[PDB]
């Protein structure tokens, strides 16, 4: 089979000679009890830069040594992309969600081989989900592999826009002092009042993170959670996310990105949020409509906004999340830290021996299989 | 009686006419249970910035309409400042540690009337405390007004540093996407192992939060906790900060700067480190000897440095820890959020109603009382001078 698989470039000074540490943390499972990625066995070692390039998600051995062809680029926006020359005949696609190869319909259509579109990280929404329900290819994600990593991610951005840590540190970094410059736009998080859009493995992950922050917690979902979860978190339930808004001074975005979230965050919502609110997400940069989240911190309506998604993927240079005021913004980096790129690396490998092997994906990777949702699919997301 | 108050200057482009927000959010006590300032009155809304020459710490009508002269500058530095002119006769000083006025022995020898130095915030340092001793001066501060305004920072800055948000948010602030030159420093905070010197009210705080992030947690104190505290947080406690520094991911430091703690972190105990270890200090600059930690980083001993606190303060333009490679660093600013100065500076108020009433001051906001350390001073302070190189 040939296999495609775009990666990000690596570093602008060459691929990692080195790393800043030793050794990773050691972990067991996943809150809850899904247990880690499953693979025969790996060809890397945990730590090291495996979605760059050079790092080829440690899979070429295993796949050339089983007669297949592995094919690698970062060439992959565009008609004339090396990832469009050799999707014609691929049989299964490889990409993260920090550097995405996005599967439209136009080039579902032209993808004749295609049986498998696998996403090294979690979300799927860079792969059209109809067309590969209508053309029977199994869509499959990592799930729980970055979850956590993103959680501390969205209680790091809270903190630092309420804070104001951004702004400080350029102060210091300047050669001024001007406390009063950093402090007239920060607060202490202590007793704000915080909401969640979805509590999913990400969402209840970071709801509590929260807890010990004596903040008073908020949540929606499609799916609400067990009373008794309710009442151990100290959470308040709201029937939809219109009905959270309002209360919130901080409110964070943990949904997937599909036809029911799309542009839930646009104009005409934001009037539901109240002066000097902070947004965190972390998501998919499509939850939100992008002029309005800026024309939101132009006017002062929003006193911050930070996330590390965008769209597109990459962002153009002049997007106007870069620089528009109270910006937290990181490029997508939460869930490819090199702790999280071990863990989605050993799984993309366990999802390809199950596939090539004719041994069944795992439920709670699947997002599409044999013309409709499936597992995680329909947990989670719509057509 | 004359009050001098050295106070921070106003934002660059004037004292704010609006805020970012309409109010602030309502709490009850601190954790364990103390209660929040209580001062007969407060002349300010909460919320306002406070700490500015122009805010005042909201004392004005308070002081005068009582009979007191209150005297506001940001001039205090050197011999030729507005405060070293003035202090010759003040009664009582205010400053925060945030831009501090020094009161070195040579200060204290020259403040004929000084009888009260009181700290608008927590940490009393920047006060020669056995000049103050020697002179009865008492030395009182705004216990628990900002612990956990700090604690949030430590959680903060030890998840940018691991995660490596800083250099990533000038990545996407200039035009640039490159995952990989962001995550090539980046992990996850998960299973690592912190350890905080000093559990009190920051510390304790700090651990708290850290808990459900699933670190494995460390820590030592001059003062034990608790049993139920150690098993209700899984803590592993250490006797002494070198037995712990060996074991640990990241060490955040908590504990007040006397004699005991000063320099605790130099080119010698920096040795005892894990290789790609991460320190916040969040606590007081002069914990750490300046250069030590600057070549750390620049060797790689240490993957990470980040606080708010400095020494001197504020850090001449060319201090070191400004620039070096992965610095997180902000000017000192923890504990003066809008949040916490409306807190301070009605504690400010509570202490000088009762000095001028004669009326007792809290024994939680005493350092230094009648010739000796007392209330909070006795139990995490030890006497000396701490101002030296203040200058
Ligand atoms: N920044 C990053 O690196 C990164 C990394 C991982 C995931 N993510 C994003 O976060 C999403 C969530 O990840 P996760 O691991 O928590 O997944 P998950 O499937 O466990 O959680 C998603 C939650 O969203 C809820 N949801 C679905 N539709 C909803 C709707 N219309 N309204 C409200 N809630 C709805 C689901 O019921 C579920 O509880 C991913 O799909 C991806 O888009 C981003
Ligand atoms: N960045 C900022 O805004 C800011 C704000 C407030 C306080 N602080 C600093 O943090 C310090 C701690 O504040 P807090 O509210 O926790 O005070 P606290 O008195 O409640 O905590 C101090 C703790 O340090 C412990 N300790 C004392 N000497 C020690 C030693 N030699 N070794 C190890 N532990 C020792 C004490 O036993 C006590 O548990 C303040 O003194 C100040 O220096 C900084």
């Amino acid at each position: 089979a040939k296999v495609l698989c775009v990666l990000y470039d690596d570093p602008v000074d060459g691929y990692p000679k080195t790393y800043a540490r030793d050794d990773l943390p050691k972990i067991d499972h996943y809150p809850g009890g899904q247990t880690l990625p499953t693979p025969k066995a790996i060809d890397f070692t945990p730590g090291q830069l495996l979605g760059s390039v050079s790092g080829e998600l440690g899979l070429r051995k295993y796949l050339e040594s089983n007669g297949h062809t592995l094919v690698v680029t970062s060439d992959k926006d565009g008609p004339d992309s090396v990832f469009e020359r050799e999707l014609v005949d691929a049989d299964v696609v490889i990409s993260q969600p920090f550097w995405p190869a996005y599967l439209t319909p136009e080039r579902i259509a032209k993808a004749k081989n295609l049986k498998l579109a696998l996403t090294a990280g979690i979300g799927s929404d860079h792969v059209d989900l109809q067309s590969a329900i209508d053309r029977n290819v199994t869509v499959a994600e990592v799930t729980y592999c970055n979850s956590i990593s993103v959680a501390e991610h969205v209680v790091m951005m809270i903190l630092s826009l309420v804070r104001n840590y951004l702004p400080s540190h350029e102060w210091a970094r300047k050669g001024g002092w001007n406390i009063a410059d950093c402090v007239s736009h920060a607060y202490d998080l202590e007793a704000m009042h915080v909401g969640t859009v979805a509590a999913g493995r990400i969402g209840l992950a970071v709801l509590r993170r929260l807890a010990p922050f004596d903040v008073h917690l908020h949540y929606t979902d499609r799916h609400r959670l067990p009373e008794s979860v309710e009442k151990e978190l100290n959470l308040t339930w709201h029937a939809t996310r219109e009905d959270m808004y309002p209360v919130c001074d901080v409110v964070t975005l943990n949904c997937p990105l599909h036809p029911e979230t799309e542009h839930m965050i646009n104009d005409e919502t934001l009037k539901l949020f109240k002066r000097g609110a902070y947004i965190v997400n972390t998501a998919r940069g499509k939850l939100c409509d992008r002029d309005a989240v800026a024309r939101a911190l132009e006017s002062g309506r929003l006193a911050g906004y930070a996330g590390d998604v965008w769209f597109p993927q990459p962002a153009p240079k002049d997007h106007p999340w870069r620089t528009m005021p109270y910006n937290g913004m990181t490029p997508h980096i939460s869930g490819t830290t090199l702790t999280a790129q071990a863990r989605y690396a050993a799984g993309t490998r366990e999802i390809l021996e199950c596939f090539f092997e004719g041994r069944p994906i795992r439920d709670e990777y699947l997002i599409v299989q044999g013309g409709a949702l499936a597992g995680t699919g329909a947990h989670s997301y719509s057509k």
